[PDB]
């Protein structure tokens, strides 16, 4: 149950696809990385099609949105990472065991912001200065305040433990941060390579 | 599609059910712990009906199943725990955040051994207040394995030059598997929750 604005891969489960300038889907992706970004120069942004990371992600989206009865529990972040970690998540996706400061909980960080993704400390600028961003699919449904070594997600009631939290965010009234703490709750979607 | 010899959940997600001893699906887990564990007694043993976990576990199967072009990815091993961990596991699995550091490291993961009497030594399953001791009967994406190291926090490349390309699971011996380390979520399936007690 491939998504529609994919393109054929011949029979193979994994393709970076390099997106046409001026076409509606970069404009989309361009314009959301421009609001907090416009300074910055982007070489190239690409498409992950990723069938195994796509499926494990869709099948954990239906699970939330019938555990949570409704289907807002879908937002699009950004994720800084270097050069060396870009390949393990166009193929794997983003792994706590990997992780910079971890200051709301031992999980994957993502940014609301694309500004805030954009520092050198996440986007570590390569040998050439070529910096690197996902645009991500991040199952946060209901989500708490986080704090420095959460494993998982806090319980909603102390008194059933094992029902919990979605994820954890720097602020519940205005979210900048989100952090999740299992595999296959972000899909990676766009890769934007970008210079200072 | 859940399993169509799992009791009915009348819409729930989760149930655990109790095993009569006599039944094939009883004495089989039985048997498999009485190999090694001949000193212990059984109390019961509980089928865990997930359809969360099992989903994910299952797409986690059916796409190592496609990747690796054979079907010998699963294995039945078992996991010793304290009763604390109990209903987490239940609910959630198996995180390898939770994990303990093995007396002998083979990597930062979830531990699952071969035979049952590993799994019986207090270190794992720790007996609660009344004695009783807690061992899962766990579905193992063990997949392609080799030789695990302390440093691992994801399964070693199998080669060098594409290091994206990853074993599926390490053993402590590839040529006598007694442990496997997986460092992914939902490649572990908690099947059987066996109770038992000096
Ligand atoms: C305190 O916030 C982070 C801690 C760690 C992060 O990744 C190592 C991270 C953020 S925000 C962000 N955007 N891309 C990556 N990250």
């Amino acid at each position: 149950n491939l998504p529609e604005h994919w393109t054929d891969m011949n029979h193979q489960l994994f393709c970076m696809v390099q997106l046409e300038p001026g076409q509606s889907e970069y404009n989309t992706i361009k314009d959301k990385f421009t609001r907090t970004c416009s300074s910055y120069a982007i070489e190239k942004i690409e498409r992950i099609q990723n069938a195994f990371l796509w499926q494990s992600y869709q099948v954990k989206k239906r699970q939330m949105d019938i555990k949570n009865d409704h289907k807002n529990n879908e937002r699009l972040l950004f994720h800084g990472t270097d050069a060396d970690s870009v390949p393990y998540v166009n193929q794997h996706g983003f792994n706590r065991s990997c992780a910079n400061a971890v200051s709301y909980g031992k999980g994957t960080y993502f940014a609301v912001d694309a500004s805030y993704s954009a520092k050198d400390t996440y986007s570590k600028p390569d040998s050439n200065g070529r910096k690197h961003m996902y645009v991500v699919r991040v199952l946060t449904g209901v989500f708490t305040k986080g704090r420095a070594g959460l494993v998982t997600p806090p319980p909603k009631n102390p008194h059933n433990p094992t029902d919990l939290f979605d994820s954890v965010t720097n602020n519940t009234r205005s979210p900048k941060l989100f952090v999740v703490f299992f595999d296959n709750q972000a899909y990676p979607e766009y890769l934007i390579t970008f210079t200072a």
